């Protein structure tokens, strides 16, 4: 519980330090920047935001090393940790 | 088998919430809503039906984050407890 | 050393599928068809060649089901089973 | 701790390989190579940069098979062995 709370913390912080940066160095609106942090954390990669600057290039795949780890690493506490026990209390006869 | 049933149940309901969602918000085909959301959830991201609206985005970020567990515990699932042992068995001498 | 082989066989028979269909149902070149499968079951999702059809999305849905599991477990395999021990290899001092 | 230093220069390796190969047969900026062979074996998949030759859509469909595996080897040992002792320690009361 303690573990999932660190890990939801950790995710919080590293999606605002997205946020900010694509914002700033890619002129994203700063929900299209949280947006484009999340996609590319979760691996989807839509692709409609992605850097067009070489900074920005140089930061996404920095962040995509330190980031996916953590990201994946939260989801897989919460549905191993949260959603599996609460589908199974949907069961309990 | 109970196990596989209830994620494919599980997997099911997940998918028609998203096709519900993606066709009234972002005013998609019901088929391509349906589309978008497997290719979402399965981390595949084509781009093509990306969410165009803040709400379509702040959603799709929470769906990643929800759904991404239970489609890929379906996925694994699926392919231990069911192709495994059937290409197994076709070995069979 | 014979799991590796059957999921070997396993993926091209898999991929081969993948270029029939595309190349027949949304009209690919084959080689851009085999692309498009081999991108779409490793979860990479470029986007070029998404389908245009609902035939064509309503197969990537299922293929992606049943193709990303075996796909994942061939690689597994290879990255476990034979570039591990391989690299390992390599350092024998 | 010697683990991590040999998936670090494997996959150093491995993105110069396709840094190397992009910018000579699909005619991308260094930088621009380097930043798709990555969103690549990662699986994020953006799309921008993806390859327009056949050439480089047969070496790309081999790359990511071959490249997936050590890719992800050294996030998961990064995540697992550099990360989680460090935010642990950020916690020791
Ligand atoms: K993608
Ligand atoms: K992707
Ligand atoms: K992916
Ligand atoms: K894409």
């Amino acid at each position: 519980d303690k573990e999932f709370q660190v890990l939801f913390v950790l995710t919080i912080l590293t999606l605002i330090s997205g946020t900010i940066f694509y914002s700033t160095v890619e002129g994203l609106r700063p929900i299209d920047a949280l947006f484009f942090s999340v996609v590319t954390l979760t691996t989807v990669g839509y692709g409609d935001f992605s850097p067009q600057t070489d900074f920005g290039k140089i930061f996404t795949i920095l962040y995509i090393f330190i980031g996916i780890g953590l990201v994946f690493g939260f989801i897989h506490k919460l549905a191993v940790n949260v959603q599996l026990p609460s589908i199974l209390s949907n069961l309990v006869p």
